[PDB]
């Protein structure tokens, strides 16, 4: 299937996306929405019985929802239920009514399989290899352990911001009654690790405002680093903030009424795990569906270096992909020539490779100002297995090629540990050269050091290589001569 | 074809464009450069015989050129030579070198020719139906006056910067014999108009000192309008300025040896035609040559209402059109309906239809922050056809689609001639609402205003509009409801 579509049928949240498939591995989302539905309205004090106004929101909703996969040509459309539908005792009345309302097909998924496609998500899309998801929900919490990039355990809990707000923060119970139900829970769970994924609408709410507060630099929440114990005081101090003080925090009117409960099963889940860094997740149970139907044939795992967000950035935007193949190589190239002057980590010649790859993408939008664009296609889309590190300073090679980075550059401050200007410099000065020498279609280009002077050697006249070479930004005084 | 290079062999410039064909009227460039071969250097005191160094490097450049045209595909090469080449005795030879090195067919054009292709480019990529074209290349100054939008006289005048440079000002003759034989050139110009087209690197160049001068918030060259009157003692200046003083005003080195040359000239045709208002071109006669091709059928000119860059920015990023249309029909009747309340110029319907095509095209990009990305887009990629107000205008509706937008924006305040704040963000919200509506297939809507109340008119549903209803931000009080 091209275009397929996964509703994810959550007990408050409603998720919908439409996944495009533009390779063997490339996909992006062509549109995505959620919808404050909550099913779950009222049902815990009736023995989680769905009551009919919530059924009645769902089913009209749902409607709509097959509407916008139908209106984006889906060949397929997968529908995921959870907590709340799976534990109601008239849960195969309303996945009937649906099906008579509207023709969707419901499945209700166990805790055990909701954990699992929240693990295939985090454990594929993110940027850490181990460590143990967190997807707090309406109704349940679940958590997947992930050790180098495999699924190892799975547990949900029957703890979610709906449930513990019906059942104590409405009626006024001491929050400290909440937080025993909590823990019994949290107890249960059998693994600790350094990294967790954060995943749900909670954990994303707690990360845009934590972004906030500390005037972060970057809009994008995929891949947001939290540091778990110097943060878990404000989180835990969320919970009795009152509505107009989280307004103030930035919360959106819609998760005024569940993020505190959901910051109290936050908090003891980390405690619990000993997590120091939570990484948050931009994808979740909708994401992991999708992807079980596109690695089922390879063991829920993209294999080694394949990445879906650097091949789809390729199909959509570089489909005729060998000139960044070449300006890659010389980048490679140019980088050993010159590794006794600059002496810089090699772990940054990733960086270097992708931005060789991608440093022309933005010239599909215009060849005036084309890195300016490709910059910005790269912070903005380049996400799935990258850092914000990663991505700032992949941005910030191709922003920059043919001039001076600014001492002043919010993204290159954007974390103590980023490499510094000189390197920054000297990368984005070695992109540069790697781009004009590979104008044309000269071909077995070989670079030789002695003291401060590069030499590049070519059997081709490299005449517009030559003539652009002053409008090169050196890193350090360097004479450059072709032979 | 499908790709198509260009070469434009200019006394000064050699320019190369690599075009895209997207669709029977839509294309974009693939790539684009220019090399300063300077071919006519030292012809003009050996009554224009071309010199053996600058013929070498042509050949040079051009074989390189060439190289590139096949990098990229194409399945024609459109190589014209304009007034150095044209006026040589040895051009027959120079043709015959550069054939034999690499196979170019080089077509010598005359003046009007030239004059031609560039009034093709400014007629159909700008913005005005009326004005004159002011060409001023290494060797010589073409005007094409163009009368709603169809080419009515042309002239070729033989000055241009390297000419000028040589006979006078490398000479260290007073300016004042230099101005004179100008004056005596220009004099041939038969007509007048309140309108310029500003073609080529001289122009270009002066609007770039101009932009800096004024901190211009659109880095945009293509479009860019000039108040003559006012700017006509600031270009007779540049003629007196030296070296270290063009370089602070920002002209690039390749540059600073001719543009004071091109600024006589401009200074002298502006004063004659009566110019009050020049519009910079970032189209010239590459893309003339082109456009005679693509529309060779059509009388070289597209037809109306057929924009290239709306619907190449359609081709490349939205190839599915019939969502994008639904909104636009949307937000006309929005529009209508609400007339009595906003009372706003219909000329803005313009921008707001538009706007309703491109909003949501940044979701190639992301469907996070989707409209930031669309507005990155527009501004960035919408030229051909419309002003910068156009773009701005445009530009803002999607970036604040239900958002308000701030009272201190660098575009809203671009200039004195946009639209007041509170008509963009009426134009803004009947965006917003329209998206709203159309999030579905909502079929056959239709509108009604009494007094502040707007009634939106519907067999549906339409559950997800009224979820979203709370999220639009209004331009003055108003209630909406839903028969
Ligand atoms: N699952 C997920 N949610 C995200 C991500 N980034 C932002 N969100 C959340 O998704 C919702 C939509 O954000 P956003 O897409 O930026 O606005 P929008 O309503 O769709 O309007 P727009 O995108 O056309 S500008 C917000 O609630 C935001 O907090 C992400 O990476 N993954
Ligand atoms: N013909 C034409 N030239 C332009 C236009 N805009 C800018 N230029 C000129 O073209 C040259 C390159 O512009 P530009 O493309 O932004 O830099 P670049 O060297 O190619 O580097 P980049 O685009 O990959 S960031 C400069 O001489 C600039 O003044 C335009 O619209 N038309
Ligand atoms: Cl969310
Ligand atoms: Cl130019
Ligand atoms: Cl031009
Ligand atoms: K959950
Ligand atoms: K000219
Ligand atoms: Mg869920
Ligand atoms: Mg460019
Ligand atoms: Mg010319
Ligand atoms: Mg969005």
């Amino acid at each position: 299937a091209k275009i397929t579509t996964v509703i994810d049928i959550g007990s408050n949240s409603v998720r919908l996306a439409v996944f495009k498939k533009t390779s063997q591995f490339g996909f992006y989302l062509l549109f995505e929405t959620k919808s404050k539905v909550r099913i779950s309205e009222g049902c815990y004090a009736f023995n989680g019985i769905l009551q009919e106004i919530p059924m009645q929101r769902a089913v009209k909703a749902l409607s709509e929802f097959k509407e916008i996969a139908l209106k984006y040509k889906s060949k397929k459309i997968l529908c995921v239920a959870t907590s709340a539908v799976r534990d109601a005792p008239n849960r195969l009345e309303f996945v009937a009514r649906v099906k008579k309302a509207c023709g969707l097909q419901i499945k209700i998924i166990d805790g055990q399989k909701e954990a699992l496609y929240g693990g295939i998500a985090c454990a594929n899309l993110l940027h850490k290899n181990s460590g143990i998801t967190i997807d707090i929900g309406g109704g349940s919490t679940e958590c997947a352990l992930i050790e180098k990039g495999k699924i190892k355990d799975l547990i949900s809990l029957d703890v979610g911001t709906i449930r513990i707000k019906e059942m104590f923060l409405d009626k006024d119970l001491d929050v400290k009654l909440a937080k025993a139900f909590i823990q019994k829970e949290v107890s249960k769970l059998p693994f600790k690790h350094k990294n967790a994924f954060g995943v749900g609408g909670t954990i994303r709410a707690l990360s845009k405002v934590l972004m906030k507060r500390f005037d972060y630099p970057i809009d994008s929440l995929h891949g947001y680093e939290i540091d778990a114990h110097k943060n878990l005081a404000f989180i835990e101090k969320i919970v009795m903030l009152k509505e107009d003080q989280l307004r103030l925090l930035g919360v959106n009117e819609e998760r005024l009424d569940s993020i505190r409960s959901g910051a109290l099963i936050l908090s003891v889940v980390l405690e619990h795990l000993k997590t120091s860094l939570m990484i948050t997740s931009g994808v979740g149970v909708r994401e992991g569906v999708f992807l079980s139907d596109l690695l089922r044939n390879h063991y829920h795992k993209f294999p080694p270096n394949i990445n879906p967000s650097l091949i789809s950035l390729k199909d959509r935007f570089l489909p005729h992909e060998k000139h960044s193949q070449k300006v890659k190589k010389e980048c490679v190239k140019l980088f050993e020539a010159l590794s006794p002057l600059h002496k810089i980590d090699e772990k940054y010649l990733f960086h270097l490779k992708i931005a060789g790859e991608l440093a022309s993408m933005g010239k599909i939008l215009s060849v005036y100002l084309a890195h300016k664009h490709s910059a910005y296609f790269i912070l903005n889309a380049l996400s799935y297995g990258f850092s914000h590190q990663d991505r700032a300073i992949i941005c910030l090679l191709a922003q920059f090629s043919h001039k001076k980075i600014p001492k002043d550059n919010a993204i290159a401050h954007m974390s103590a540990m980023m490499p510094s200007l000189l390197t920054l410099q000297w990368l984005s000065f070695i992109l540069s050269l790697a781009e004009n020498l590979c104008l044309t279609d000269s071909h077995h280009l070989k670079y030789t050091l002695e003291k401060n002077k590069l030499v590049i050697h070519s059997n081709d006249a490299l005449y517009l290589a030559k003539e652009m070479l002053p409008k090169l930004v050196k890193p350090i005084p360097l004479t450059i001569e072709f032979a």
